């Protein structure tokens, strides 16, 4: 209760952590639109020592914290009841940052807002400083920032719309760019108040993607993989998630004769059987797994093959009781 | 204005028909509990002549207008903001039955609820009649039921739960057993009150079935389909819906040598390419199509083969703009 | 500065099938194509013919009517409903759409109405750029019909709206500029009158024909082998003029002005024969019937 | 006519990762296997010796408390929540359990707790038969870590509950009968102390190592070629007792009375080599300290 002297000063204890509690959410309507806050947590802050590195990996890949309703890598409880709706308009929101190391942990991090969503998130030390709104931090206090509303009313994300930067309220980052260790350090909480309106039939929530040496990038669906996924002619169709969760997948490949694909030794573990056939023009391999973050070496599947022409993808989130022959 | 001579009387005109107005839905939150109202239509009742038939099929499997918010066969819009929760409660229901056919369409229709969901769908005529909640009605005049409330609270179905009959408010269901002709009559509407409780990360949206010549019915998911599929050893993997609207499927089969799928000639039209692969000891062939209703013979895919061991499915819902390389 | 018009003119037929359910008259439902727009000359048949001199508008206030045409013996199930996006994908069975907001049942032999709220913002009319095709309009309407009995049509559709158009752009004309080839479909360029849907590979095969009403002028090249003339009697749309034509060895040019009623049937519009072919242009034009070639 | 006890015991331990999200101790997750229910002995752990001796309850009132065991220099985010079914598929990122109307987050070194909300139904307690097992338990209850940066025992959780029970049963016991053989897993039967996890083929390998604490009275029998002796010790769990032992040949018939702390290392509980293994059995109690095999 008291602190030895001297009196009057500042002290530094050892750790200092809030506690939180899970509450629920809770809705509202009001003129024919449905008013919903809750509060989630959308990931844990990890540092490289000596490297200036932004959103826990060095590629950064631009968006992946676009903040929007239909983003489930940002949100995790509220895209699956926002794809009910086709307007949206956020009319309270901050991030919360708080830390879980002690105090002899170093290296000061920071998070902060940018308007648009496709500015290329900054590599340079000083450019990350001068955002109009943001926090210099060290790593060991609590830090909030908030992100300022407007009255315009956007849409919520349910068909490809390639210039997804009219749609956003922004976008959400944070860096890390001194220290220290490779721990985990604190995690950030949003909080946040929507309204939605002019309700809809719910639309789809599984992603296809297409790849060929070309044309990205011919997508659609919600984006729980953006275009980072490596093929040219060799042993290269290389798959790795960055968004936590678990998934069902079908792959379809074409080319010249291929090989199983060598999920062992990286990201994300099995759950079922992964059956797969195929080795003359074309295979087919489905699987269903688990991942957690993260940004590592050796990707998480490394198709290898032989000549490839294309390759499609479908991704859908769905529980764990899903797998085959168990 | 005025009918013809003589006065007081009883008049039949040519055709009466309610007009209907599509109203949106509308939310309210109480206590923590989130209550919304909105009615929706279900399907359109068909006849046959000189027959007894139930829901517009002769096998009718038993089922299948389970009333539960999981059920997508009979609410369209509810289900799909329905597995955010985990418990439910109906505070008003009914069923409209509104006419569209002129009155010199013959052959008087009949729609009825029962509480439990497992009683096999009666045959005779005479069972027809004797439910504790119906309308015998000709097919020109319309016929309107309420069904009972409670104040239990029941689950929304997010697992196998093979004993699904705790969980529902009942079942609903409809026959004709004269005629006529062999078009449409009406359509049923459904207008509805719900409660729901205790917020839940959104479940699945996918339904996954297996099939070997054995255990039916080793599935999961939300039934989409239910145990109607026909494969012996013979050119046998016969799979057809009941359930309107469009859907993505993956199909992977096992035994000896195949065919390529031939879903021309039956219900359902294609949508993509439908790339299909195997031929000597398994296959895999996904597709996506869009079907209605219906009930007829030569089912929707008929996918041969030679000789066959296990057969499973997985189906999604999901819109148009999703189809392969168009 | 502003100018604000207010008119009620005519959409679209209706046609319904022997029990099953289709929206906007056909299977697969062609995404967007009656997104509503002032250049959206597929919905529209009076407006965009002035919305062509300008760039920016408002809609006031729109609704969209239902006027019967068909017997009261017939039944049927018609709807009309409005998304706010233009391209989220149309309904695949008549259970979806109880979930829209917006939307109005009714018998096919009474009269439904539907409003569709406005929002005081302006947009832009041109579409033949923005992809994506989504914040320059004000929505997506969609008819449905889900019952038997018949083929025949059963209603037509009308809108009633006001407008306000701003800072007038100079009129480029309505004409279309459609080549096709055997392959790549279609690289179409103006209004949309008429649509990627017209058949011809190298048989007996240079199909056209229409589904909006009105009057027209159409002009039209071929390539290939020997080309037969067009017979155009047997198919929807009546001639009006004198066909002049000529050719018949490596290409052959035509002009003509008619007019179609919109409904369709078997046996298309034109149905050129040709021998062995190689691509077709077509020029599109609306016009009254006082432009007639005489004889 | 209807008992009402008030207690507050131990659950299990928490252990946390070098960074990842780890929910009930370990990877694939075991759905269900935190099942509240007086009879779920792999939660409970002075609860059950009662509840074999009755057939309904009725929680009036429980939350879950976690209390802490690590310096206060040690990262971590822990975490409880509650849903109210019991086969609903539990998480496998850390994003979603923000979902969850019961969840209280918190720091490794300060208390935690959270209620969980009851109601006045009485359900069933065997769970040996019910598929489902969903309408007899009152919820599912787990708890998860994500963050680094050690692998320690970093605390534990407590309940502090009350139960009504009614109209007793007569007491079975508390034994477990574990088969198992090369193949098929696992056909257990009574409480679930221990576990879908114990390594057997054919060569040294004849493993079971446990996960809950307490001390216990162990008997297995195994069948093949020739066994070796169990060699207890460098794992978790200490002996008490004398542990005899006999055969060699065919089978081998060995009882042991020990107790275990449950937190788990590498090379586990007891490890028995054999030669050529078929098949082994177990039966496990939980008893005290003073019927020990002497010496
Ligand atoms: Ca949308
Ligand atoms: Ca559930
Ligand atoms: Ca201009
Ligand atoms: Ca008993």
């Amino acid at each position: 209760n008291q602190i030895v002297g001297g009196i009057g000063a500042i002290a530094a204890p050892v750790s200092i952590t809030k506690r939180v509690r899970g509450m629920r959410p809770s809705f509202r309507q009001t003129k024919g639109k449905v008013h919903i806050v809750h509060r989630e947590l959308v990931t844990s802050v990890i540092n490289l020592v000596g490297n200036f590195r932004v959103n826990n990996n060095v590629s950064a890949q631009i968006g992946q914290f676009r903040i929007n309703p239909s983003n489930s890598s940002l949100f995790t409880w509220l895209p699956t009841i926002a794809s009910n709706f086709d307007s949206y308009r956020f009319t309270s929101i901050r991030f919360v940052y708080v830390p879980l190391c002690a105090t002899t942990e170093t290296g000061r991090v920071s998070l902060f807002w940018d308007k648009d969503s496709q500015d290329p998130l900054p590599v340079d030390r000083a450019a990350l400083s001068s955002y109009g709104h943001s926090n210099e931090g060290p790593p060991w206090a609590e830090t909030t920032l908030n992100v300022p509303t407007d009255g315009k009313q956007r849409f919520v994300t349910d068909s490809n719309t390639t210039d997804r930067k009219l749609v956003d309220l922004g976008q959400f980052a944070f860096a890390t760019y001194a220290g220290g260790s490779n721990n985990q350090i604190g995690d950030i909480y949003v909080e946040y108040g929507v309204e939605f309106s002019e309700a809809q039939p719910a639309g789809g929530l599984t992603q296809y993607i297409t790849k060929s040496v070309g044309a990205t990038a011919s997508t659609t669906g919600p984006s729980y993989v953006v275009d980072a996924n490596i093929n040219v002619n060799a042993t290269t169709a290389n798959v790795e998630f960055f968004s936590p969760g678990t998934f069902l997948i079908t792959a379809v490949v074409y080319g010249s004769t291929i090989a199983s694909p060598s999920m062992a030794g990286g990201n994300g573990t099995l759950i079922g059987d992964l059956p797969v056939v195929g080795g003359s023009n074309a295979s087919i391999w489905t699987c269903v797994f688990s991942t957690t973050g993260v940004s590592t070496s050796v990707p998480t599947f490394t198709q290898a093959g032989t000549g490839l022409t294309r390759v499609q993808y479908t991704i859908t989130r769905v529980n764990s009781q899903t797998a085959y022959q168990v």
